[PDB]
């Protein structure tokens, strides 16, 4: 009845992903997508042949999302989860308009960021001043994204999240099955 | 004024639910009714001020010649229309508006302030299901019956004009899309200004 789209989050320091993408798949609509990772031969094979629509040298090892592999997903209805940074955001941006929801996560403070840091005991101090300069650098792309998030209360933060994706379901453009649908009511005999 | 308000407008073929979805998004406060002018005759039912403005044709002309509508359109057969100022004093507190109106009114708009509205339209499962509804309503003559379907085809044939459509399957379903479709909007990127004060503050904050 409609295509899919990828549901994109984004938050400086990414702290709390795990915890935010699990309550968001708990339900069930929204896949995870299954990252290619490092042959090596393949990797720049399906690269130079623009099967990435997402890629990324994380830890020396590359890590990518297959154009073909999302695209059988969206084709009947299921919804991509993607939590990301900014630089796999503006890749499926580039890559699929009109089938991303961009949505970016915001500390009600660098104090409030600080303090959780310093509650992931295997961070040292210059770990955590280190994770503080990328997500300076992070938010400064704020305007990249449909969406942005001041995660005051968790709990209202993922209320919001889920009211953007049921939101984002029915948008008139993605719901193909309108146009002979609302047809068929005008022309239904009586 | 953290953010810019909009007008959201609901719209549906009369008879698909409008206006039972309505009384029930203006429960939680945070979305104001705009009241219409109308040069429909007042009904004896009908009360000066809750949902419109009875006015004259003559008066009705006046405010138009004054340029004092942001949106007019005749809706079968009576003009009504919304007072650009009502709809300024309302926003400049950064607050939100909701919409009783059809696409024409709808389409002016979203002419006049881009990226300030969110319109949803609401359609039957059925058209079976549209006359049961309309049926169970009123005082329920078949000629007020038909003339009413004649209409709501008409107003279908524009959808294209709205963000969002949802088909009123379920009362409560459709009164949680609305509401999830209102949150969503709160939240979006372009119309929340403070934003970029907001983030200068924390690239800039001391630590």
């Amino acid at each position: 009845q409609r295509r899919g789209f990828l549901f994109i989050l984004s938050s400086p320091s990414g702290a709390g992903k795990s915890t935010l993408s699990r309550l968001l798949l708990k339900d069930g609509k929204l896949e995870l997508s299954i990252s290619m990772t490092t042959s090596k031969k393949e990797f720049k094979r399906k690269r130079d042949g623009n099967e990435f629509i997402e890629w990324a040298e994380v830890h020396g090892n590359y890590y990518g999302t297959l154009r073909e592999s999302v695209e059988n997903v969206l084709s009947t209805g299921r919804d991509m989860l993607f939590d990301i940074d900014y630089q796999g955001t503006k890749q499926l941006q580039k890559k699929m308009p009109g089938d991303t929801v961009s949505v970016f996560i915001l500390p009600p403070s660098m104090k409030e960021l600080i303090s959780r840091l310093y509650r992931r005991a295997e961070d040292s101090q210059d770990i955590i001043n280190l994770r503080l300069k990328n997500a300076r650098t992070e938010m400064q792309h704020w305007r990249s994204y449909d969406y942005v998030i001041i995660n005051e209360n968790l709990n209202q933060s993922v209320s919001l999240i889920k009211s953007i994706y049921l939101a984002e379901t029915v948008k008139r453009e993605r719901c193909f099955f309108l146009e002979p649908f609302i047809n068929g009511l005008i022309a239904e005999k009586i």
